[PDB]
């Protein structure tokens, strides 16, 4: 599917943490930084992520805000 | 502050979309990745944004989902 | 690409009203039920829709409250 | 109440998986159509949610992502 | 309706911008604090609202960040 | 740092659920108000949060829905 979600980071898992009915995935998308991801466990089993594939930060404009220092 | 939102990424104002309550901020943060934002424009003249200000884009962990190829 | 969100629905472009930096897409996802999303006019045109449109309504499990009478 | 929510969708609750703080409702809002939801445990027990009863899937209009095939 | 989100804060619109596709409301919800609400145009004209409505800033639980000072 | 959320609301810390990768954090706000928040246990601890802890209830403006009578 193609989304409208502006933000579409490429990047590899860097841990997984599992939970109850909710996990965390971090991604390394590159130039030092990493995004963490709290999602359904039942999405990490049926996407098949493990430390070490391939996937995408997926982010809505609307969900990102700005700060400064 | 200092925020719970375990994604606080480092970059440089790129583009700023003006609009009639809110406005979208482009920022790159690296590593050839550019985050876009969709706030309020009260917010942007709060903090003084301008393309080339140094700022962060801010995510909560729970607003971020995960995608993997066809 | 394939997301983690748990909701997907398949539906077709019933209207679109157009903004500054948002628009509103409403779809019909069948059996009397539609969706309005609000997102950036950038994604409308990206995603080249219309009225008639094919598309799919795509919610983080997360965004989603229950509600009863 | 009544809420701004432009999404607001009748159904019936076919699951409820429990977690430690959340838990994941799924309602059939008809048509073939499921909605999932991660909520507190705390609503759905105040809600008094179980597997029939009658309910609304509720989602703001901001947080809906529209997708295409793309092909 | 009865919602699960956790937060549904009492309070007076204070004022309301109007945009092109969306609005932006503050409701005084008392003690010297106030929230600010993004939502649609056809909403704010749906349920009515004015300077002056009392009304209810509701919140998913899932959407709230904390902070700290330093 | 500094945030564009328009919602920033100083309050005590009254309850803290701790669940598997989520905890929920009751803040009083003052008025008889409480505002729940579901965020990370990595956030919990790295903020030090305890019963009795200043702190503040953070909400993005496109977060908060308006509901009447």
């Amino acid at each position: 599917m193609k989304l409208s979600a502006r933000n579409q980071l490429a990047g590899k898992v860097v841990s997984i943490k599992e939970g109850a009915v909710n996990g965390i995935v971090v991604l390394d998308i590159g130039g030092g930084n990493q995004i963490s991801s709290t999602i359904s466990m039942d999405s990490i089993r049926e996407l098949g992520l493990q430390v070490g594939s391939d996937a995408y930060a997926v982010i809505k404009a609307t969900s990102v805000m700005i700060g400064i220092d």
